[PDB]
Formats: structure tokens, C-alpha cells, sequence
């Protein structure tokens, strides 16, 4: 891919590294939150975004769920690219 694929990736951990409650559930909802107005004229990119909430949060959140930083994620998890 490499391309905002990593930003996206970015946007569901910075909102779970970077949340408050520690919810997957409502950190995965921040990233559509954005995803969707800050790439509101993006093509397929609201649409990716939800698919990405799900389908790319359970196993980012994964990571940092058992101590990998955001920006280990986006490598490891062969997601960035």
C-alpha cells in the first residue's frame, strides 16, 4: 500500500495510546471521527475508515494492547505498507 494507510493506523492507536477511557470500542469510533471530516473529501476514505475501525483496530490495538508503540505497529503488523 504505503500510503495513508499508516496515517490511519495512526489515527486508531493515537486515539487508543491517546484516549481516556482505554475503550477499544469508542477509540476505534475517534479514528472515524476524523477519518471521516478530516478526510471527508477523500476518495473511499470514509469508507476504508470505518472499514479500517474494524478490521485494522483489533489487531493494531493488539499491539499496544500488549506493550508496542504506535509507531511499532505501523511496521511490524505489515499494516504501514
Amino acid at each position: 500500500r504505503s500510503a495513508l494507510s499508516c496515517q490511519m493506523c495512526e489515527l486508531v492507536v493515537k486515539k487508543y495510546e491517546g484516549s481516556a477511557d482505554k475503550d477499544a470500542n469508542v477509540i476505534k469510533k475517534d479514528f472515524d471521527a476524523e477519518c471521516k471530516k478530516l478526510f471527508h473529501t477523500i476518495p473511499f476514505g470514509t469508507r476504508e475508515c470505518d472499514h479500517y475501525v474494524n478490521s485494522k483496530v483489533d489487531p493494531i490495538i493488539h499491539e499496544l494492547e500488549g506493550g508496542t508503540a504506535p509507531k511499532d505497529v505501523c511496521t511490524k503488523l505489515n499494516e504501514c505498507p
